[PDB]
C-alpha cells in the first residue's frame, strides 16, 4: 500500500546523519560560489530522488560582507588616540578546521560603514522596556552615545531600531554567559557552550516583510527598477558590531556612572553592570571607537524548487520548504532542517517510482539568503504570488530540526491544530522513558498546553523564518515544528552556539543527537503534515480550532484595554463589534463542520476545500497595517517590539501600547476604536466564507 | 428546451415599457424615503419573479444635499453690494409634472458651504490642457479668481480638481447649447435639447475608487469608524454650482480681459467668450457672488441583492448590477437600465419556476447613491470583496439602456470581445433598414473597429460608473453595452436632458424608443452575457484577446515614450522587457487555447475555468498605481485627467505626462522606468497563471 505510513517508514535515521554531515563541511554563505555550488548539488540530487522537475529561481538582492582587506573591530582608545584594546578580529575555529577558507568573521549584516568614538551606555537587552527604563525611570541620555547591549530575548534588528530611536550613534552586540552558558556544560568542543571567543554573526534589518531591500513588492529579476540606497527598505543609520564575552568583559569592567536598576541587568560576567554613560573615574577620558567597512552589494542568490505534480489536484500546492544558506558550517541552523527536507524528497520519490502520487501538487524548496533578511523565500513569492494567492494550500517551514532534545515545539495557525494532535498521535516518542508510548503522549507530558488539560501546546507563529511572507503577508497556513529544550527550567538559549562557527555537524552529532531519532521525529512530523495537507480528500483544516482562539485573543486584548476604564468611557471605546463577530465566527464554523461532514459530489467536496483553502486568506487586509504594509494578516503579525514573537489582534495591540504616554488620547484612543473595527469586520468576512455561497 | 434561446425570447419590449414607467413617476434621490421605498418594491417583485433570496443590505454614507430654506444661487453683485442679477432657484418643471414634490434644486453635490466673491476667469471645459493653456500660453493667473467652466468632454470632478489647484476661488458649471443643443431639434417638452433653464445636477468628488469620503477600505456598517470631515476622501474645496445656459449668457456677457485664444474655447452663446478676468470697462467693479449652503450628511443608503443559486457551481457568481437612485426621475439615468434588469430577472425567473437552474450563481443588484460617487457598489463590495475576489466570474454593468438610437456601444475587458461578437451574431439588429440582418452587421456597419475590418468598435472601461470596484480595484472580467448616438456626426451628447428635471419617461417614450426596441435589444445583449457566464461549461473568455490589446498598449505608451528619444537614452529607459512579457503572454495564451480546445475531466475543466476566472484578477497589484491605492488594475485605470475615459498601462502614462515640464528629468525618468518594470512584471504574472500548473 502506498499510504502515510509507507512514507513515513522508509525515512531513515541514517540518511539525515549523512545528508547533514554532506551539507556542513564548508560555509554557505548566501551569495558565495559554494553556495551556488550546493543549490545545483540539491537540485540535481532532488531530480534523481524523482521529482517531476527541478529548477533554480535566481535573484539579485542587497547583501553586505565584511571588507576583506580592512577588518571590523572595536577599540577602548586613550586621550592621545592610541588604540589600547582591541576586539577580536575572528573566532578560533574548533579542532580540525583550523584551515578551513572562507569562513566570514564575525560581523552584523547590513551595517552601515563608520568609525564613531563615544562614551559607552549598557541597555541590557537594548528591548522596548530597557529603554523605558533608562530614559523615564534613571533620566539617562543615549543621545550620541555608543550603545552596548546583550543579545537574548529579542530579534537582534528591533535591538538596532530600539537604539537608533534613542539616539545611539553605534551599537555593540554580545553574548552574555547568563544567556549563552549553561550551568554545568563545557565550551566547544568539550561540550555544547559558546567559548569566551564564540560570536553570534546575524542581520540587523528592520524589514517589515519587504523582502529585498531594494525591490519591496515585485522580483529583483534581471529587469527590476532598484531603489537608491538612501531609499532602501529597513537599513540601520547607525554601525553595529557583535563580539564575544571575552571582549565584551574589556569593554564593560571600566563602566562607571549609575549601577543597574536591578538585578533583571545583571548578566554573569564579573563587572558592575554600570549601565554608565562612561568608565569610571581613571578612566573617564577613555572612549570606545568602532572600526565598520563592510559593504552592501547586490548578489545573485539561488532557489531550488522542487514540483512533485498532484494526480487529482495539481492546481493546489503543499510548500515544504526551508533555507540553505548559513553564516558559517550552519550544522544546526539551517542543515540539521535541510537534511530533512533531503530525507522527506527522497522518500516521497521513492513512492513516486512505484507509480503514486499524491493527490495536491507538493513543492519543494531550499531558499537562500534568509539569514540576510528571508530574501530568497520572499523574493520567490512576491514573483508567484498570483499562484500562490489562489492555489496555495498550505506552507510547512523546514529550518533547524533541533534547537534542544527535550520534547517537541510546533507553532502554525490553529487551522492546523488537529491535523497535529492527530498526526503526533500516530507517531512514536523518541524520548527516553517513553518508549512504546506516543509522541503527543511525550510531547503533552513535557510542554503542557496553559489552557486545557491533556493537549500539548501549541504556539502562534512569530517571525524570523521563511514562512513569514506565505504567512503573514499572502495568507496561506503555515506551520513549522523543531525539537526543542526544556523552556521551563530556563528561558536561556537551547543553543548558544548558534551563528558561530563552533556551530558545526560534530555539534550535532557528539551533543545533541547522535542517533539522529529527534532528526528522525521531526521528518516524520513536517512530512506527515504535508503528505496530509497533500492527500487528504478533504484539507485537514479545522475552522473551529480558529473560532477558540479568536475568543482568546479578543479576551486578551479586551483586558489590556481595560486598564485604562476612564478612556474607555470617555472615548465610547467598545469591543462589542469584535466579541460579536467572533460569536458569528463561531456559529458559522459550527454550522460549516456539520455540512462539511454531512455531504460523492466532488464540485460540494472541492467548493468546501476552496472555503477551507481560502480560510486563512480571509484574514488579509490588502491595506496591510499601519505603516507596514507587507504585514498584511489582521489576527497575527510579529511583534512591533521583537520580530521573532507573534503578536494577536496587531492592530489594535500597538494602537493601545504605551497610550498613556500619547501626547493626543483622543487621538490615540479614535486610533484604537479604528483597529477595533478593522478587526471585527475581518473577522465577520471570514466568518461570512464559510457560510453557505448562495 | 430551457436554453438562452428560452431566456432570451421570454424578454418583452411592453414589460420593459411598463417597468420604466412604473420606475419614473417620482424621484428617486439616494438616502430619500421614496428611493427606500422604491428599493422594498424591487425587493418584492424580485421574490415574486422566483429569486433564491433577495435582500437589503443597507450603509450610513455621507451624502449631500442643499439646505431647503437656504436655497444655492449666483449673483452679480455691484460696488454698493446689490445684487442686480440672481441665478435661478428651480428649473422650470415639465408639463403634467408642475406639482411634483421633493425635487432637488439644481447643486453640485459635496460643494462645500461658502458666499466667496470675486472676478470671472472663463476656462473652456476646465481640462487640464486648458489650464495649462491659461497658465503657460495666456499668463492668465486662476489664483484667487471664480472660475467659470462649461460642462462636456471630462467628468465634472476633474474639472473642479483642476480649477482647485489652479487656486480657483470657486467653479460655476454650465451646460453650453454648443454641447448640450443639436441643431435643428426642439427644446424638451417638444424635442430631446436642454431649454435655457436646464440644469445638469451631479457630484464633484475625486474618489478614485474610495466609496464612501468616509469609510475608505471598509463597508460602512453599524460600527464602522469614520474619518473626521477635514480627513475624508474625495471632497472639493472649493464652493461649486450648477446652472443652465439663460443664467451662463448673463455672467459671460459682460466677460473682458483676453480674447478667447481660438474657436475651440467659443461655444454657441451669443457672447465674446473672453477669458478675463473681469469684466469689461463699465462693469469692471461689479463682480460674481456664490451663495452655497449645501450640507453633507451621514445618510441611510439600501441596494438590493437578488440571488439565483448555481445547480453545478453555486461558488462562482455572475453579476449584474445597475444603481436604481436617480437625480430627479431618471428616465434615462439610470431606470432605462434598471427597467431592463428587472425584464431580465423576471425572465430568469420564468426559466427557474419550470425547472432551471443556471449552473453558475448569477447575482442580480439595484445599486443605491452611484450618483453621489458609486456608493452603495463600492460599500457593498468592500464588505464582500473576499468572496467577490475568490467567487467572481464576472461583472454586467446596467445602467443607462440608450444614450441615442443609432447603434450598440459595447465597453468591457478584453475577455468578453469573442463573446460579445459571437453574441451579437445571434441577435436581430433593431435597427431601421436591417431588418432581418443581425445585430453584429448593424453594429459593424455603423461602428467599425479602427483596428480591423469586419469588426465592430469596443472600447476599453472608463469609470464614473458601478463596474469600477469590480473592475479597477477587485480585478473581476466586466462589461456594460447599451445602445448610443452616432459619435461620428459629432462628439456631442446624445442626451442633453441628462441629471435634469425633464429627464423623464415621457423623453424615452416619445423621443428614443417609443416601440421599445432598443431597450429590448439591450435587454438581449446585457441578458445573454450573463447568461453565457452564468451557464457555459468552458467560461466565455478568450485569453488571445488579451494578448493582442495588450501588444497595441504596448505599441502605444511606447510610441509616447518615443516622443523624447534624447532622455530615453541619457536614462537608459527601456520597454524590452515589457515587449518581452507581451511576447510571452501571447505565446502562452495561444498553447492554453489549445489545452483548453483539447481536454470527460471536471478537475481539469474546473482548473481550467479557475485560470479563466483569475485571469483578469492577475493583473492587480496589491499595491494599488501611485497615490491610488484603490485602482489596482495594472492594465485600465481611469484617467486621472477624467474619469470617465479609461487609461492602459497608467501607471507608465501618468509617469510620462507632461514630464518636459518636470524638474528634475532624472527622478522623472527614473520614476517611468519603475512603471515599466512594474508593468512588465504584471503582465508576464498574468502570462504565468496559464502555464500549466504542475
Ligand atoms: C453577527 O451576526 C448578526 C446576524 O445574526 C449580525 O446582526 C446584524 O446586526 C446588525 C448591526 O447591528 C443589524 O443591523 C440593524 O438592521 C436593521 C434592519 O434589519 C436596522 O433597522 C437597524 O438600524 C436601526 O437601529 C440602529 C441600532 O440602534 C440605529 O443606529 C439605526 O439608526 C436604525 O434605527 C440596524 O442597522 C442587523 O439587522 C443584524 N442582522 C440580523 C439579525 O440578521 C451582526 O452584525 C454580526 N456581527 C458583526 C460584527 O458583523
Ligand atoms: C519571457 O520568457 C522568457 C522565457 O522563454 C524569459 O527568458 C528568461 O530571461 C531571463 C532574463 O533575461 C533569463 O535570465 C538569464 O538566466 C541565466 C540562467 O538561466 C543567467 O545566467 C543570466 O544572467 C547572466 O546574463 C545577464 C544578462 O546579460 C547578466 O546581467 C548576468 O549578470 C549574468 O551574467 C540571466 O539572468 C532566463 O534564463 C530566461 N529564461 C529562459 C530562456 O528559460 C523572459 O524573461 C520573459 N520575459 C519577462 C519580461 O519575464
Ligand atoms: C482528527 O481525528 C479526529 C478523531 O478521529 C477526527 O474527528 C473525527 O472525524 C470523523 C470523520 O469526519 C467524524 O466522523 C463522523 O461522525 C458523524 C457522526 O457523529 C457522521 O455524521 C459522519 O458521517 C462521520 O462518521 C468523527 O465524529 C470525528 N470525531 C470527533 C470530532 O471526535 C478529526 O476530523 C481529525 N482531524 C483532522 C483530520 O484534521
Ligand atoms: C465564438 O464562436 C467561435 C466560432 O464558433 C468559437 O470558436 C470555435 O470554438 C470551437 C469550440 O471550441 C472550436 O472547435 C474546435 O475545433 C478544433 C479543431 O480545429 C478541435 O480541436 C476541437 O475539438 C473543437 O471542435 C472552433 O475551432 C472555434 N472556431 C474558431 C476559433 O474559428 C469561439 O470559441 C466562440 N467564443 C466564445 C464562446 O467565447
Ligand atoms: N538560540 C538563539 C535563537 C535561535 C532562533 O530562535 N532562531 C530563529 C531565527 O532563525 P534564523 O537565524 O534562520 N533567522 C535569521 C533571519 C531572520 C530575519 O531576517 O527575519 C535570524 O534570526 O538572524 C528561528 O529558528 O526561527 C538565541 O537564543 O539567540
Ligand atoms: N450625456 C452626458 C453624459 C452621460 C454619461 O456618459 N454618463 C456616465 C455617468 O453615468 P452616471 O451619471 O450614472 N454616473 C455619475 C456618478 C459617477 C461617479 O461619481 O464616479 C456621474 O457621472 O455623475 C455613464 O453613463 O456611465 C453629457 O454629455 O454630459
Ligand atoms: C556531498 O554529496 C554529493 C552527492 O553524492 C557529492 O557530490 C558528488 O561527488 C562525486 C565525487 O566527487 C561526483 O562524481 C558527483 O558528480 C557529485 N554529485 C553531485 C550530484 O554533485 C559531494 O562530493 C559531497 N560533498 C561532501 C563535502 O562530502
Ligand atoms: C576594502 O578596503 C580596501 C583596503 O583598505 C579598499 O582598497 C583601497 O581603496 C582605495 C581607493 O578607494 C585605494 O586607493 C587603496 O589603494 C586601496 N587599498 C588597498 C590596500 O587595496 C577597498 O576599497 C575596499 N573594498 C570595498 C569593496 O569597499
Ligand atoms: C589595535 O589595532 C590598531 C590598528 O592596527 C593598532 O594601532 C596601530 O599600530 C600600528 C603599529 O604600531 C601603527 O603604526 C598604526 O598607526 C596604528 N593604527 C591606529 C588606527 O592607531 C593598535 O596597536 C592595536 N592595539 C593593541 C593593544 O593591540
Ligand atoms: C409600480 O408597480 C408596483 C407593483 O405593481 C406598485 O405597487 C403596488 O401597488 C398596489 C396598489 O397600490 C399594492 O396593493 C401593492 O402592494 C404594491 N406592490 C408592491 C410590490 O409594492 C406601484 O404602485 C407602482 N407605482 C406606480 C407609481 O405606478
Ligand atoms: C439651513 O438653513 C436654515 C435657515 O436659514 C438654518 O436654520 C437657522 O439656524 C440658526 C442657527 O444655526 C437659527 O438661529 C435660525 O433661526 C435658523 N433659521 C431658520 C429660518 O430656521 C439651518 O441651520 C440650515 N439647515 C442645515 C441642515 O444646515
Ligand atoms: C437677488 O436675491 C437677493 C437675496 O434675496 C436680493 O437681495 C435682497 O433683497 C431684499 C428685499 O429687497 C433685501 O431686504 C435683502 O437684504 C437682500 N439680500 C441681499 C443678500 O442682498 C436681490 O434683490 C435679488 N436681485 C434681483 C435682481 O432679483
Ligand atoms: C539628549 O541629548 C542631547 C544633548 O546632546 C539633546 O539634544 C536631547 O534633546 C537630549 N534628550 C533628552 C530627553 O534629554
Ligand atoms: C541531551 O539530553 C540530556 C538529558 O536530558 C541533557 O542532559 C543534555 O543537556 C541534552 N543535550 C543538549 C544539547 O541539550
Ligand atoms: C497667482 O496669484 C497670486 C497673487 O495674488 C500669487 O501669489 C501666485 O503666486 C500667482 N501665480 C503665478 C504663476 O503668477
Ligand atoms: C432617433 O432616430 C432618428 C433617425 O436617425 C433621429 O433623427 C433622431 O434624432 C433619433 N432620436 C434621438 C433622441 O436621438
Ligand atoms: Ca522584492
Ligand atoms: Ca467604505
Ligand atoms: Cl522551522
Ligand atoms: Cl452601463
Ligand atoms: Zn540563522
Ligand atoms: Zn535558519
Ligand atoms: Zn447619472
Ligand atoms: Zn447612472
Amino acid at each position: 500500500k502506498h499510504n502515510m505510513k509507507a512514507f513515513l517508514d522508509e525515512l531513515k535515521a541514517e540518511n539525515i546523519k549523512k545528508f547533514l554531515y554532506n551539507f556542513t563541511q564548508i560555509p554557505h554563505l548566501a551569495g558565495t560560489e559554494q553556495n551556488f555550488q550546493l543549490a545545483k548539488q540539491i537540485q540535481s540530487q532532488w531530480k534523481e530522488f524523482g521529482l517531476d522537475s527541478v529548477e533554480l529561481a535566481h535573484y539579485d538582492v542587497l547583501l553586505s560582507y565584511p571588507n576583506k582587506t580592512h577588518p571590523n573591530y572595536i577599540s577602548i582608545i586613550n586621550e592621545d588616540g592610541n588604540e589600547i584594546f582591541n576586539t577580536s578580529l575572528f573566532e578560533p575555529p574548533p579542532p580540525g578546521y583550523e584551515n578551513v577558507s572562507d569562513i566570514v568573521p564575525p560581523f552584523s549584516a547590513f551595517s552601515p560603514q563608520g568609525m564613531p568614538e563615544g562614551d559607552l551606555v549598557y541597555v541590557n537587552y537594548a528591548r522596548t522596556e530597557d529603554f523605558f527604563k533608562l530614559e523615564r525611570d534613571m533620566k539617562i541620555n543615549c543621545s550620541g552615545k555608543i550603545v552596548i547591549a546583550r543579545y537574548g530575548k529579542v530579534f537582534r534588528g528591533n535591538k538596532v531600531k530600539n537604539a537608533q530611536l534613542a539616539g545611539a550613534k553605534g551599537v555593540i552586540l554580545y553574548s552574555d554567559p547568563a544567556d549563552y552558558f549553561a550551568p554545568g556544560v563545557k565550551s566547544y568542543p568539550d561540550g555544547w557552550n559558546l567559548p569566551g571567543g564564540g560570536v553570534q554573526r546575524g542581520n540587523i534589518l528592520n524589514l517589515n516583510g519587504a523582502g529585498d531591500p531594494l525591490t519591496p513588492g515585485y522580483p529583483a529579476n534581471e529587469y527590476a527598477y532598484r531603489r537608491g540606497i538612501a531609499e532602501a527598505v529597513g537599513l540601520p543609520s547607525i554601525p553595529v558590531h557583535p563580539i564575544g564575552y571575552y571582549d565584551a568583559q574589556k569593554l564593560l569592567e571600566k563602566m562607571g556612572g549609575s549601577a543597574p536598576p536591578d538585578s533583571s541587568w545583571r548578566g554573569s560576567l564579573k563587572v558592575p553592570y554600570n549601565v554608565g554613560p562612561g568608565f569610571t573615574g581613571n578612566f573617564s577620558t577613555q572612549k570606545v571607537k568602532m572600526h565598520i567597512h563592510s559593504t552592501n552589494e547586490v548578489t545573485r542568490i539561488y532557489n531550488v524548487i522542487g514540483t512533485l505534480r498532484g494526480a487529482v489536484e495539481p492546481d493546489r500546492y503543499v510548500i515544504l520548504g526551508g533555507h540553505r544558506d548559513s553564516w558559517v558550517f550552519g550544522g544546526i541552523d539551517p542543515q540539521s532542517g535541510a537534511a530533512v527536507v533531503h530525507e522527506i524528497v527522497r522518500s516521497f520519490g521513492t513512492l513516486k517510482k512505484e507509480g503514486w502520487r499524491p493527490r495536491r501538487t507538493i513543492l519543494f524548496a531550499s531558499w537562500d539568503a534568509e539569514e540576510f533578511g528571508l530574501l530568497g523565500s520572499t523574493e520567490w513569492a512576491e514573483e508567484n504570488s498570483r499562484l500562490l494567492q489562489e492555489r496555495g494550500v498550505a506552507y510547512i517551514n523546514a529550518d533547524s530540526s533541533i534547537e534542544g532534545n527535550y520534547t517537541l515545539r510546533v507553532d502554525c495557525t490553529p487551522l492546523m491544530y488537529s491535523l497535529v494532535h492527530n498526526l503526533t498521535k500516530e507517531l512514536k516518542s523518541p524520548d527516553e522513558g517513553f518508549e512504546g508510548k506516543s509522541l503527543y503522549e511525550s510531547w503533552t507530558k513535557k510542554s503542557p498546553s496553559p489552557e486545557f488539560s491533556g493537549m500539548p501546546r501549541i504556539s502562534k507563529l512569530g517571525s524570523g523564518n521563511d514562512f513569514e511572507v506565505f504567512f503573514q503577508r499572502l495568507g496561506i497556513a503555515s506551520g513549522r515544528a523543531r525539537y526543542t529544550k526544556n523552556w521551563e527550567t530556563n528561558k536561556f538559549s537551547g543553543y548558544p552556539l548558534y551563528h558561530s562557527v563552533y556551530e558545526t555537524y560534530e555539534l550535532v552529532e557528539k551533543f545533541y543527537d547522535p542517533m539522529f531519532k529527534y532528526h528522525l521525529t521531526v521528518a516524520q512530523v513536517r512530512g506527515g503534515m504535508v503528505f496530509e495537507l497533500a492527500n487528504s480528500i478533504v484539507l485537514p483544516f479545522d475552522c473551529r480550532d480558529y473560532a477558540v482562539v479568536l475568543r482568546k485573543y479578543a479576551d486578551k486584548i479586551y483586558s489590556i484595554s481595560m486598564k485604562h476604564p476612564q478612556e474607555m468611557k470617555t472615548y465610547s471605546v467598545s469591543f462589542d463589534s469584535l466579541f460579536s463577530a467572533v460569536k458569528n465566527f463561531t456559529e458559522i464554523a459550527s454550522k460549516f463542520s456539520e455540512r462539511l461532514q454531512d455531504f460523492s459530489n466532488p464540485i460540494v467536496l472541492r467548493m468546501m476545500n476552496d472555503q477551507l483553502m481560502f480560510l486563512e486568506r480571509a484574514f488579509i487586509d490588502p491595506l496591510g497595517l499601519p505603516d507596514r504594509p507587507f504585514y498584511r494578516h489582521v489576527i497575527y503579525a510579529p511583534s512591533s517590539h521583537n520580530k521573532y514573537a507573534g503578536e494577536s489582534f496587531p492592530g489594535i495591540y500597538d494602537a493601545l501600547f504605551d497610550i498613556e504616554s500619547k501626547v493626543d488620547p483622543s487621538k490615540a484612543w479614535g486610533e484604537v476604536k479604528r483597529q477595533i473595527y478593522v478587526a471585527a469586520f475581518t473577522v465577520q468576512a471570514a466568518a461570512e466564507t464559510l457560510s453557505e455561497v448562495a
